[PDB]
């Protein structure tokens, strides 16, 4: 038997290294690949994946991974391995991110958005082959988030042999399109904007894989995904429309999981674009927004109002005393002092698809447009296809944007570096377009130490800084939902990271 998953977007690649977009990661990361290590969703301890063991040196500058033996790369229509997984695959995979001499470093777009945002090339000096099944990472400095970064869905292990065979024929451009991994499923077919089809990996190292066939039905329209699960054309539906949760709840043969999750939905200002570079304007705009109306009409009472950019479940969470409160009069008063008592036009870019942190950006934008009109700010709503949308926000084309972040790890840095740091801005991320070295300094110091208390102190000051300067306005944290036919079991919906179907089964 097989399983049909209704995906909300086309995958932008079959290599997790080149995107941070959940829509893509959900499809490819846990299905085709494995990592060196993962993070236990309950205890937050690192768990063995392709690494059986790891040790950090005294000074935190060397990390040694012992590797699993007997691990096979996929046999696909286009590739048949000659050897089992080893240290060379690790050294190739990760050096491709930071080493300009790696022959794939510049392949495709030459962009690795997560890794560049956390400044990977200022972190890894080199990777040493101590033996066939052991490698040592040498770092320029200790970073307390390093293992957490090696546990992200982006840190998959690629095939050096495949990479090299394609290079010998000048077909490096196929590497990221026709993937080879060690994961539970294998690439069979992809039809742009229609479907992707994976097959069971009969050689999977970790366990026997239950499903023979995995199909992703690319279906951007939220109501259509509801429709498809109701008619049983799909067995699993990504990100169900909150307006249709009640309908799904009433169907006996449909299960809907609802889980707490580390995420933030926010309204980011393009801080390099006047007038949004003016702090008074940013303050004015936020006080104009009826957030409680939003908690009700958008999140349907299922979200938690944001008290900080960090979700209350983050270990560094600290509620901010000066969170802006809804006050149109105060909003009007600031707008004037900012020099805009006749207001101005502005765009609010809205996502076309439901996300954990914002189930309906369009509706939220419309509510905001209505609120803002009341103080003379004329909003036009901008919206594009999901992947196009992410790309243009990455180019900072917008005045302001409704976006957010679903955390890939429970390490608080995962909210800060990829979101608000200088390097993030220079790597096509950071919707606020905010480069503040004094803020970046706090994040560096939080990483110079492993001491939780010391880290939290810096994250406390980082949190306060975001509220004072308002590069973005934290709005809410959402629940993670997923709908599936009652015939489906073994699906993992955790508090961070992408979906996995590795243990999925029917009946």
């Amino acid at each position: 038997q097989g399983l049909v998953y209704c995906a909300e977007a086309n995958p932008v690649s079959f290599n997790p290294q080149v995107t941070t977009t959940g829509s893509t990661i959900d499809i490819i990361a846990n299905q085709l690949y494995d990592r060196l290590i993962s993070i236990d969703p309950v205890t937050a301890e690192f768990k063995s994946e392709l690494a059986t063991d790891w040790k950090i040196s005294k000074d935190g500058k060397s990390v040694t991974f012992t590797l699993r033996k007997g691990v096979k790369f996929h046999t696909t229509a286009y590739f048949t391995p000659t050897r089992e997984f080893n240290a060379d695959d690790v050294i190739f995979t990760f050096s491709r991110l930071f080493d300009v001499y790696n022959p794939y470093h510049f392949v495709g777009d030459a962009n690795y958005p997560y890794f560049q945002s956390v400044g990977i090339d200022q972190l890894i000096r080199k990777i040493v082959r101590v033996s066939d099944h052991q490698v040592r990472f040498e770092l320029f400095n200790a970073e307390s988030s390093f293992l957490a970064n090696m546990a992200t869905d982006f840190a998959v292990v690629l095939s050096k042999e495949y990479a090299m065979a394609l290079k010998a024929n000048n077909q490096e451009n196929l590497f990221d399109q026709y993937p080879v991994g060690t994961g539970p499923y294998i690439y069979k077919e992809y039809r742009r904007d229609h479907l992707v089809r994976f097959y069971k990996n009969a050689d999977y190292w970790k366990h026997e894989v239950a499903l023979e066939q995995l199909v992703y039905d690319i279906t951007p329209n939220g109501t259509t995904r509801i429709a498809k699960i109701l008619t049983k054309e799909c067995d699993v539906t990504a990100h169900p429309s909150s307006a249709q949760l009640s309908i799904l709840a009433q169907r006996d043969d449909i299960n809907v999981e609802r889980e707490t999750n580390l995420n933030i939905g926010y309204w980011a200002f393009n801080t390099e674009r006047p007038p949004f570079d003016n702090l008074k304007v940013r303050q004015a705009l936020v006080h104009a927004i009826d957030i409680e109306k939003i908690m009700q009409a958008v999140y349907y009472g299922n979200g938690l109002r944001a008290r900080s950019i960090l979700p209350p479940t983050s270990w560094a969470f600290e509620p901010q005393k000066n969170m802006p409160i809804f006050d149109p009069q105060l909003a009007k008063k600031l707008l004037t002092e900012a020099g805009y008592e006749k207001g101005f036009d502005m765009s609010i870019w809205a996502m076309p698809v439901s996300r954990i942190y914002n189930p309906n950006a369009r509706k939220m934008a419309e509510l905001m447009q209505s609120d803002l009109r009341k103080i003379g700010v004329n909003v036009n709503i901008v919206e594009y296809e999901w992947n196009t949308f992410i790309q243009r926000i990455g180019e900072h084309r917008h005045d302001s944007v409704l976006l957010g972040w679903a955390a890939d790890t429970p390490d608080p840095d995962n909210f800060f570096s990829p979101l608000l740091s200088c390097t993030a801005t220079f790597s096509g991320k950071n919707p606020a377009n905010w480069c503040n070295p004094e803020f970046d300094l706090l994040l560096t110091k939080a990483l110079d130490t492993t001491d939780l208390n010391l880290r939290k102190q810096y994250y406390d000051a980082a949190q306060s800084m975001i509220i004072e300067q308002l590069p973005l306005y934290p709005i809410a944290h959402g629940m993670r939902f997923q709908a599936s036919s009652a015939d489906v079991e073994g699906i993992t919906l955790g508090p961070f990271g992408a979906i996995s179907l590795a243990n999925a089964r029917k009946k």
